[PDB]
């Protein structure tokens, strides 16, 4: 119960990593808001959720919020006071990843990836720390980034930098929000099995590569981002802030 | 002459780093682009770095082109190709920092910035590394990004993320243009006091923190980054590509 | 119970923050192996927290083994085998740091940092995965770093290298013991205060310079390491390995 | 002429990237003392590298000098400023990476490796810097880490840290010599084919993942660290200490 009685905001948590992590979280005694695109699917899989947590014993509601919408950081933030009364965590963890080569990159694709990715984070981000700090009892803030803030991509060049940028808002915002005990994190999540490159990883060649490289000789899965996020969320991290956590069985370190 | 006949484009060149960098390489021989913003300013400062420049014998033009406007890198690259027949290095420098505090943050201010730092640098790199790939003679792309890529800014959590994403930028870029001979770094400099921030170290008290805190006992000056830039635009860096590198005097390392 | 049945050796574990972790490890259900230095005040302490231990309903060991030879690997891992029947978890941890300029450092006291805190921890590692791996369990090491292996200090050329070089030793065990399940990983504390930098901080202008650079607006203590080190060594981290985990209250981000 | 008037150090300078920095060094107007490991092959390959200085109208010694004695920093110093009457540039560059697995490793060869590549470097560091603090005109240290200073190698648990160690002591003697004019800063290659990894890339299966994952399309040559080495050497690096200098082709960056 690393979580009991603390209020959990998690964008994007309608499926991959944000879903595993709203549902871990619930386990460990939070009551969870499962923030989602606002799409079919993503309200579907909110919901459901939602279900899966009541089944178990737990609290959580779902809470359409639209993360390329600048304004819906305050909704998010709104809901979760109205239902549970506090906002104490934030896992940034909406984002998209649309593979496109960069000389013929459109400039739509590259602004909604930017705003969806980075742009909408900050102001989720300010809007739960603006609570947070409000509340005076401390926070979590935690960010879900990528490996690929630490190296390239070349079919990535628009959304690396995002990743990059997610990770420099934390350390941003872990100076500027420590005096008020709100601490303010990444995770970089290497290569995760999930929606964001099953099309990608469609190429047997292109897996089998990235999974050699894999000390830990798999692939990840969204469980594996779980435990990684609750221990930011929890006082087992109680002087971690401004710090980057790589989640990606060795991939980073694999040189040779 | 390091640089000797290579037509190099620098955005932002009218005052301060960009300045001492277009000079620079006019000195080792290169035909410069002396890009500027279009305000009033901009002009007169890129045209008389272009008068000083005939004057020592280099050869120079001043074209304006507003980083936040999207469409500027092609404008750039085609007053570089009817100008001086080519585009062979790229100096990515046009930056704003606004310092202002997180909390109360306007989506105005920050949508500036990063239109500013990042997107019109993403699709100013775009467009000159689309011109390096035609001539088939590789090239070389600089963006100054900051050691506020490394470590964090209270009053700059909108900015941060602009020179991390753009470090991020020159890794991914590295990759998706190696095949073409087009090498893409980032320079990082350390407290260089310019116009970015003179009222900011305009309080003495953060100043001598700051300075005090230089290892080489000294703020930077533009000058300071205009050898490392013509380093990696130069031969000498033919095998440089996808890194960094701190222009600081020391004070990222700087702890105790 | 997080580390319920499990072995866990701590070098170096009579004070400070291996005192700490080991203690937590207990609490968390581990059956924890307490090396110490073999000195007296060494062997008090640890002897004291195994009485401790045992009060509170857990089991422990203390075993003497000096990090600085290089054969108290193979001794620390019988001891534990002897008594517990395994190894699943080693906390490198034992380290000195003697303050001093870098001109006129004498070699004896460089080359007994070295031999203490990198040398004798690398044949410690070797000595705790030979057995790992013989056991077909996997298992999770922990090397306790620092927010110098990212970061220089004047009076510490002798001592950065070895946090530095700990930091890089987990990476390449994470690569060459990931086939057989064994986590490798870096915890990176800022500045705790401990006896290690009792004296070192005992200089008022100092402290108060190094404080006010914390975010969280406090310099840590050994039970702030205790929650990270757990979580490494946990299930929680199936999924890291050769990562790194700044402890530092944001220390090593603030720069302005 | 950037190194005119400069006398050189560099060790190890027999063959490989040493020799090639020697070479361009005095191409570039310095007087170097070319430091070798007293074999017969290192004499041989030094004295033919002055024969060869000689003939282009430079200048150049040869020094025999051991990097694991700890004594013969302060040996290079004395010769070089017994031909040259001054020491301003230190190289250090001398290193071994005898390949082997980490769960046999012989203590022997890890003590070896430590010794050659760390704790040498630090006395000839040390030896070469109190010579340029006592002439009063600044200096430059550049030590040849590694890309494997940020990433692992499963054959080179050994040799890792040791550059690590390097790329962290170049971090803190930069604090510590800052206010002498001292700059020191590390230069990282990648992959560069020479005597050091002949046996490793004759494996032309690892040659191909390795050399697939360069950008620039090649491994490196020693001739590809010459112009970063002469560069941090230079007055156009005037502003850059405790900086880290990747020269790989984009190896470090190209996850995908
Ligand atoms: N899977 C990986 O390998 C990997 C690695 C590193 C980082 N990440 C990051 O993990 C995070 C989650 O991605 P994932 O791997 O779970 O893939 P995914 O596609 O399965 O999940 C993406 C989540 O974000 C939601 N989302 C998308 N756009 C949204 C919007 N405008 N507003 C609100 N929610 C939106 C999606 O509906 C979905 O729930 C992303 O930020 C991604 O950049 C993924
Ligand atoms: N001064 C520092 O300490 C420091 C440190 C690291 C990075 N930087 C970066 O260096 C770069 C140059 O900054 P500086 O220190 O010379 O300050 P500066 O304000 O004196 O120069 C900024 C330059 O960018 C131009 N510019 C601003 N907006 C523009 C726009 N829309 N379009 C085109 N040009 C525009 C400006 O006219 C000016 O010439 C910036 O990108 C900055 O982020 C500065
Ligand atoms: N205190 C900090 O700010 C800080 C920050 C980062 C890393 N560290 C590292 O944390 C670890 C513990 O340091 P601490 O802060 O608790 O200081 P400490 O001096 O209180 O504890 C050091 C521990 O290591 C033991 N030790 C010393 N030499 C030994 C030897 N040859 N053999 C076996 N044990 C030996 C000591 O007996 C002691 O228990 C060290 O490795 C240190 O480098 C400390
Ligand atoms: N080749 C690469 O891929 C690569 C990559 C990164 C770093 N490095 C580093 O480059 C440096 C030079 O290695 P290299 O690639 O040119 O291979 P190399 O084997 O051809 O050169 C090694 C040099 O160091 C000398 N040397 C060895 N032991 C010595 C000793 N005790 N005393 C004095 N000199 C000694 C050698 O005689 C030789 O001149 C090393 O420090 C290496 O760690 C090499
Ligand atoms: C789409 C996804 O993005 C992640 O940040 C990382 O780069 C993974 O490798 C990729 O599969
Ligand atoms: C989802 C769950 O998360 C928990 O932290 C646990 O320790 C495991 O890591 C994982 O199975
Ligand atoms: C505005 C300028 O931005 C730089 O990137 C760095 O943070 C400097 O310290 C600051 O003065
Ligand atoms: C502007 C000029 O740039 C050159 O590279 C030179 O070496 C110096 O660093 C500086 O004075
Ligand atoms: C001795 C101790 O070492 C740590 O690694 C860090 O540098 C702390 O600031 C110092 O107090
Ligand atoms: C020692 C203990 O460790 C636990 O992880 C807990 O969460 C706290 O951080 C600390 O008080
Ligand atoms: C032996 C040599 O060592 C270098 O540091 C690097 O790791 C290269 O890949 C390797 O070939
Ligand atoms: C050895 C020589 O070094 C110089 O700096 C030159 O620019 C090239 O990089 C290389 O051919």
């Amino acid at each position: 119960s690393l979580l009991i009685d603390k209020t959990v905001i998690v964008t994007g948590a309608s499926r991959g990593i944000g879903r595993a992590a709203a549902r871990e979280c619930a386990r460990q005694g939070a009551r969870v808001v499962i923030g989602h695109s606002g799409s079919d699917e993503g309200r579907a899989g909110a919901l459901s959720l939602a279900e899966e947590i009541a089944a178990f014993g737990g609290t959580a509601i779902a809470v359409g919020a639209d993360a390329a919408d600048l304004d819906s950081g305050e909704k998010l933030v709104a809901a979760a006071v109205e239902a549970f009364g506090s906002v104490d965590v934030l896992v940034n963890n909406a984002g998209i990843c649309p593979f496109h080569s960069f000389l013929d990159m459109p400039r739509e694709l590259y602004l909604k990836t930017v705003g969806t990715n980075l742009n909408g984070a900050y102001f989720t981000v300010q809007a739960a720390a603006r609570r947070m700090k409000e509340q005076g009892r401390g926070g979590a803030i935690i960010a879900v980034s990528s490996i690929s803030a630490l190296v390239g991509g070349a079919m990535q060049t628009h959304y690396t930098p995002t990743k990059a940028g997610l990770l420099s808002l934390m350390q941003s915002c872990a100076i500027a929000l420590g005096p008020y005990g709100i601490r303010c994190n990444a995770v970089l999540p290497g290569t995760i099995a999930t929606d964001i490159n099953k099309e990608d990883l469609s190429d047997l060649e292109k897996r089998e590569r990235m999974t050699s490289r894999v000390p830990l000789g798999r692939l990840g899965e969204p469980d594996d981002l779980a435990g990684p996020i609750v221990f930011l969320a929890s006082d087992m991290a109680r002087y971690v802030t401004g710090a980057s956590l790589l989640v990606d069985g060795g991939l980073f370190v694999n040189l040779q």
